[PDB]
């Protein structure tokens, strides 16, 4: 019941694409936790989140930002525990400026990234159950079967 | 000292920047293998490492490729793992092709991407020690003292010469 | 009757883009197959389909995907038979990643690449066809007549 | 020995890539001529070249081209044949200037585009090869040998030194 | 009244575009040609047209296309007259695939590059002005009252 | 000679390029401290910094990083005190990431950004220098003097060899 | 009473955008001035404009201009003052045009550079209250109330 | 010999790429002026410049600028002329910032842009003088017989060593 992975994004107006990283934690069964978190307007907010994170009991933490994206980072700064990082797409930028300021983090501070969008979303729930799996046997199992039904639906040729 | 980890890459000049993951797994006590698999000319090679990496007893790959960077795509499409990817600098464009070429996974099959490069290959092997750390006491202390380290390692001031 | 072309797409989305090389090919009266096949999601159906197509009487293959789209290169991985590939544009990134995933295939193992989008499918399905030309003189002339009536019916003047 | 395949570039610096499009056609036997015809600088021997191509029993063409890498698609609106474009390395923007250039061909007018320098080169020729093997047997056992042993070839492990 | 300058465009598509730097000549009084002119489709209507432009009284070419945008390129190789290029904006790239097959001609045959889209379009047809005004004096008093009222006429705050 | 602007870069490899902002500031008699600090490495280091700048006297940061620069946004995220950001010049992608990971700041927390490189440290420091200059008279002589001499420095034509 | 601050833009296109910074300024109760300046079409104009600046009691200039976005770097070429730019979306290239035009100043004049679009046009107000608050006090405590509510506000979890 | 094109630059390090347009105006007997005039640094001058450019005689003008290179749109600004603008290549974004702060012009105030680099030097004097050979009969010929040994001194093969 207590949550193993956190979802972070920095406003409100990531949700639209963080939800979808929520909404696959959910269907895998994965407690977790999803909240608001920036990094430039509640930088003390982030520094107790990521500094508590394991203590809480947190596995894995998903963060997701735009723009000048530092979420994801300065949460690893914090924290021992795998951070992965979603950029969303910026207005401008279409998220170029969010996907290099999350993946190119200096060698010592590690944040596994995931696409732009949606899809990175989505993989970064995916990616926190693959870990998870690791040592979850009955989350594994499920994990394989939602692999499989995703496989095994992919139509044959297009309608 | 049965590998929990593997190290992937295309082709040998990968090698200059996925030494620096090997070399940090080593460091950290992490058992490893460092293989070349290559998605474009050993693709069944790739299947099956891929396919069997679970039943081996890894438990992260780490793979890292240059220019149409596919093999930590290809992999992750075999395994249930989590597949952590490493973009290769390449000679015309920089590593942006290889960056592309590896983040962008669709929904549904993911890749842990890393930093263009050395920094890359090295955070692969720190974000993977992180994962096992999560099940394994002894290593998340050794960890964490890594992390310790580097942290009271900088310096306050720069040599100004 | 059986298929010298065949049409593969990552996925439905992908249906948009590549209907433009199959309504080519039909115009052209060039016998062939449109599947999905996802080298991300359904990657033991691609071994299969590109470790066979030779032997099925396939000629040349058209793929398409968005993202980091690498179905083209690696259904080359398992074929000998040319193969062109279609860079789908993405919702983010307008098909910047699509192209660079495609076109930027180390030595070895290539993918003849088209533009990105519609005008891309369109001219995979044309160079697939000038391609078949070199042994079939009766599509030779049906394309010499296809690349006759675009150059004759482009107008004098804008409207 | 009669070209089947026609190696074309707009000058003698594009050679140091275009070598590699002439080794491999000359490695697995493939008649070709090799010439410099500029899109900008000669526009009426590239006209002619086109033209005549497929008269002359080319079947294949390809051509290199850097910065506003014209010649392929030039070449393409003249000739009926299949033409490849290898995207020539430019000096301040690295051949993406020359891949732009060459890829975005609109609907109607054909370029088949490989890889920015030498590998794009060497997969125009392999293209190539693999569009001649379509119709000539012993080409394409001659091919089939040639990606077997690629395959082959390739190591299991890297020389970690 | 016989034009001493052509605006040629790839396509229908290119009008919307190009259609700015018509509307300017003709507010200025520059007595210009408005075709169509596909280098990649119509190759040889290019080759003729370029080829004979001086002799028929053309002083300077605008020439506007997108994508693997060679026309401008392609005209000057023909004609010893200046040729201007309007980068035509691109579905998928936005112009810049347009921008760098215009700009990056290679030293020898020039193409005086403008802004991508219909300012691009618009700068083509003054600076074709700027130039005809070197020898036609009175073109060149319009052409002063032209910048002159632009000058005059920029608000001074916004409403 | 109390500091009154405050230049940090995230390491001793940041020192290259940040040296101009610390030369500038001393040749227009502006006390100033320079200082290494790790967003990523020594987070709680910055914290501090960043929280008691204003009461330590400081008035502006220069804060110099590269790749995912995050140094300059973080300081700006605790201080109240203007933050100018100088993007430090990264290998593969060239500064780019380095500049968009520091000007692309959300509304509400502010970083003046600079060119990327050793022209974007010196502009910050000039820039630190015409904020000062607004409220110290002596100061706003010395900048003058020194704008109107860069002026007056400029030749007429080039040395054409 | 008199401005303090001067916020320039080069067109009224770029209203959309640095009517944020004006809204930012007014809720400082910050005096300022709000024009219109082209460096382009009005060159003149700025050069009286920036080379007065400091003489009217302006502290601050806040710039605003997009594509070949020279404004900012213009107006720093004639003042001492600080000169902050803000670079507006270009319909094109989303602003790229705008921001490397603005904060690729070379050494010697300087430009601090904010944000792309109205992100940057709120932020370049903020910093040039930031400069002001160092020697008014009142303002300062203003801006810190300003920036201790935008702490505060952010929600802790997504609606 | 009274210059009828002005070629200015920003700086001394501009004229390693502004000696190509130097260099054609003197082979094709054009007699030109060439001046170092900063938008940043000497704004006065250019103004002046600019202005004056056509009662002196001057009627082009070939202006080189990097970085946020403003020089040719700034002159422009002041001048009826018609304005070429040569991008010069930049440290780390390799000229892309000076293209795209020169060709995207506002509607309004043209600059014809010509390519990154020494090529866009050389074919802005080549620009400048198709414009000026539309009324002077004898440069007219000279330009023609230059383009024509142009191409007629493109080789038929590259040397294949």
């Amino acid at each position: 019941s207590a949550p193993v992975v956190g979802i972070i994004m920095g406003s409100q107006s990531d949700w639209e694409t963080m939800r979808h990283a929520d909404a696959l934690l959910t269907e895998l069964e994965i407690p977790h936790e999803t909240l608001i978190v920036s990094a430039h307007r509640t930088p003390d907010r982030l520094a107790d989140y990521a500094r508590t994170a394991a203590e809480r009991g947190l596995n894995v933490i998903i963060a997701g930002a735009g723009g000048a994206a530092n979420l994801p980072g300065m949460c690893a700064a914090w924290t021992r525990l795998p951070v992965l990082g979603v950029p969303v797409e910026s207005r401008a930028l279409k998220g170029m400026d969010s996907l290099l300021s999350i993946v190119q983090m200096p060698g010592g501070v590690p944040v596994g990234t995931l696409a732009i969008g949606a899809s990175g979303a989505k993989n970064a729930a995916l990616l926190a159950a693959s870990i998870l799996a690791l040592y979850n046997p009955a989350l594994a199992a499920r994990l394989e079967t939602w692999r499989a039904l995703q496989t095994a639906s992919v139509p044959n040729s297009p309608i």
